[PDB]
This record gives structure tokens, sequence and C-alpha cells, in this order.
DNA sequence: TTTTTT
């Protein structure tokens, strides 16, 4: 099936020595997040797979590198605590891990790579960056950034001269060759290519927008015997998309229940849970048990009272049951501080999967989308809704395409002069 | 106003 570019080999051979991390980028549908799978199946027995997004995870075979290392939400400085402990059986994963795979680069904090230094090199005990781990990154910084809420980034820019992976502080004690895929696969068709990457670049012209004029065709809704997707900027029309496309003149509510006091706005998972039999649903956490890890797709077979029986996109039925987040914070016990959980929420561990956020569909291909991209955005982010697909005539829009729906981002453009100058080479050497 | 833990 897959094609071996001259650059991949090229690729393969850079990464034969232990001592070289490389970055490999590459523009949409270059073939980076598919070739991470072609590597895998060599270099001795090590590797794991993460990304930043539970979908990018499951759609390279990894899993979030929170749920990985054990990383809390918000950033964490260098004078900042590690808050969490490695079990047993995590330690044995990662010191027999000899490789570390981060799929989707360009949505990775740079703390986060710092928190991942600082936990490899305690859990290796070792002074080494990274724990002399070596360390692939796949992802096109053209996309879009991380987040990057405006608490976090004065939070950060105490420590860190900018908000993008490649600012980690880790990188003055190493570095990492980058190299670019040249060649383009998930679209075949060359004028649609051409429009796409000028999106990428910010050059483009109005007469090359004149292109994406169909796409705001309203030919079909039919069918889903092959279906169709909306992939939205925002959280709130994801939300009414789905109960959208749910008409609730059928079935189930099921309710979440909250024990002592989980904040509102904290909640992970959907208050009220309203499904009916064939509704979109996607898993919410990670289980190896029953074996459903978070960001995979399905749709309901059944619906019982305290069991969800889902059919998985890979195949596999699984039956869900509620799961029980549990709320903890910093307290006083005694005279000290305690970590004590001040309240848990139960409910499945299911949310209505029709519609979704460019952020989460970044990794994905499809056939069929709807695009719902309004005057509202964030930088880079038309650029990943467009090249979902593999198609010109797939995509369906819900306004025309406008100059301003791009965003530059002008570090970029200056990143690439910085290791372009030295040997396609960042960091220190 | 976009994501993400043991
Ligand atoms: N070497 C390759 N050979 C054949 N098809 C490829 C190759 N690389 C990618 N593709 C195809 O391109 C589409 C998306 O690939 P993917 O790597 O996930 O995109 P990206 O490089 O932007 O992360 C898929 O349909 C895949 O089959
Ligand atoms: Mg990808």
């Amino acid at each position: 099936d897959m094609i071996l570019t001259e650059e991949m080999q090229k690729i393969m051979n850079l990464i034969q020595d232990d001592e070289n991390n490389v970055f490999v980028t590459g523009k949409a549908g270059s073939g980076k997040t598919t070739f991470l799978k072609y590597l895998i199946e060599k270099s001795g027995k090590n590797c794991i797979v993460a990304a930043p997004t539970g979908i990018a995870a499951i759609n390279a075979g990894g899993v979030t590198l929170h749920s990985l290392f054990g990383i809390p939400f918000g950033p964490i400085t260098p004078y900042d605590r590690l808050e969490n402990k490695f079990s047993e059986y995590k330690v044995e994963l990662l010191l027999k891990m000899e490789l570390l795979i981060i799929d989707e680069i360009s949505m990775v904090r740079p703390d986060i790579l710092d928190t991942i230094d600082r936990k490899l090199r305690w859990v290796y005990e070792s002074d080494e960056p990274f724990g002399g781990v070596q360390v692939i990154m796949f992802g096109d910084l053209f996309q879009l950034p991380p987040v990057t809420k405006k608490q976090e980034r004065e939070i950060l820019s105490d420590f860190y001269d900018g908000f993008f992976f490649f600012n980690a502080l880790v990188f003055k004690r190493t570095g990492f060759h980058i190299v670019e895929l040249t060649k383009i696969f998930r679209q075949t068709e060359p004028e649609f290519i051409n429009v796409l990457n000028n999106i990428r670049n910010y050059q483009v012209t109005s007469d090359e927008l004149d292109l994406l004029s169909e796409l705001k065709d309203r030919k079909i809704s039919s069918s889903y015997d092959n279906e169709y997707i909306h992939i939205c900027t925002h959280k709130a029309d994801v939300e009414k998309i789905n109960a959208d496309k749910l008409g609730e003149q059928e079935i189930r509510n099921y309710d979440i229940v909250i024990k002592d006091k989980f904040p509102e706005s904290s909640i992970p998972c959907d208050l009220h849970l309203k499904l009916r039999v064939g509704a979109r649903v996607m898993s919410l956490v990670n289980d190896s048990l029953k074996g459903y890890y978070n960001g995979m797709l399905g749709i309901v077979t059944a619906l019982e009272d305290n069991v969800i029986t889902v059919r998985m996109d890979n195949g596999r039925t699984i039956k869900f049951e509620r799961y029980t987040w549990s709320n903890t914070q910093y307290t006083l016990k005694d005279n000290e501080i305690v970590k004590e959980e001040i309240g848990s929420c139960t409910q499945f561990p299911l949310t209505l999967a029709w519609a979704i956020t460019i952020h989460k569909s970044q990794g994905l291909t499809f056939d069929k989308i709807i695009i719902h991209v309004s005057h509202t955005f964030c930088p880079g982010q038309l650029y990943v809704a467009l090249s979902r697909c593999r198609t010109l005539e797939g995509i369906v829009s819900d306004a025309f395409i406008t100059k301003q729906m791009i965003i530059p981002e002008y570090a970029l453009i200056d990143f690439e002069r910085a290791y372009k100058s030295e040997g396609n080479y960042y960091g220190k050497r």
C-alpha cells in the first residue's frame, strides 16, 4: 500500500544512530503521521507513540501525553513542583522505552516537553536531557498552535521566549534535525493542492479562492452509506450540531451524578448524555481492560439502563459502563497540605461524534466533510479543515472562504530561517 | 474561548 519517498529513506537513515533527535515536518497530507506507522515496525523492540490530542493519538496508534506521563492541566514552570508519581508498572514502561514518538507536535506546549524532560530525567536517574531517550517529532508547524490560554501565557512568558514547542528550555541542553516531506498524498488534485499550499503559506490570491466558491454547494446531505462529517471552529457549534443531528423524538437521556463538590466548568463529560440507536459516539477516556482508548469513534447498537453497547470503527464491540472522575485539589489536614478528593462525578465516557473541532480533527483523513468555519477563528485553523478531505468536491462549506480566515504567524517564518541556516538543525549540537 | 492526567 505505502510508497517510500526518497526523503523517507533519507529520514530512516538519520535515526539509525541513537544520539540524533529528528523533527519530521511536512505539508498536510505529506505522509508524516503515516510514515511513523512504518518506522515503528523495525527498530529493536522499543517505541512509544503519543500526541497532544486523544484523536491524533488514535490516528498514530498512541496515547495522550497527559495520560502517558501523568501531566496535570496547566503549565509547569521550572519552579513548580512535580505533582504526580509514576507507578511501578509505568516506570518499567518508560525505562524499557528506548525511543519516543510525538505525533502532531505543533499543538504541544513547550512546558510540556520540559515536563517530559524532568520526568524522564528523574525516572531514568540521569542528567542527560530526556533521560538520554531518542525523540522523533512529527507535525506541521503551519497547521495550528497549542492552547495558549491567556492566563497561562503571561505565566510562561516569564520562563519562555516563545509559546511553540521548539521554544522549550530542554533545547538549551540538546537539539534536533529537521527534515521536510515535499510530496503530498491525501489530495491527488493538482489545482486543489496549489490553493491548499497557498492557504498554508499565507501567500494566496482571490483568483485561487474562486476555486473554493463551489464549496458553498448544498448538494447532498444523503446518505449514511458512507455518511458525512461536521468540523467546527468552536465547541458550541459542535454541541448544537450533534444535538441538531439527534432529533430527540426517540430516546434516552443519561444524567450525570455528582458527589460532594465538582464545579460545572471543570466537569470533563456530558452533564446530561442524550443518545439514540445509531448515534455517532466518541470514547472520552482510556480503558485498557475494555480496550477503548480516548478518541476512538463508534456507533450505538443498544441502549439499556446501566450499559451502552457501541460498535467501534475498528470493528470491535464495546459495552460502556459509567466512568467516575475524581476531583482532587490542595487542602489542609492536620497542619499540612493534602491532596484529598473534594468531589466526584460519574457518567458514561461517551459524547456525540457527528460534529467535531478542527483541533480534534487534526491528523484525520476523510472522503467527505462539511466544514463549518464562519467569521470566527484562531491561527492556521482553516488550512487544517480544508486539507482533511481527499477531494475538492467532498468539501461542503457553511460560508464563502475569505482571506480574513487566514491568520499568519511570523514566528514560524523566523523559525524556518533559523534551522535552515545550520544543516537543517535547531538547538544545541 | 481551541486541549489535555496518573
Ligand atoms: N507514503 C504514502 N504512500 C501512499 N499513501 C500515503 C503515503 N503517505 C500518506 N498517504 C496517504 O495520505 C493520506 C493522509 O496521510 P497522513 O500521513 O496521515 O497525512 P499527514 O502527512 O498530513 O499527517 C492517507 O490517505 C494516506 O494513505
Ligand atoms: Mg497528520
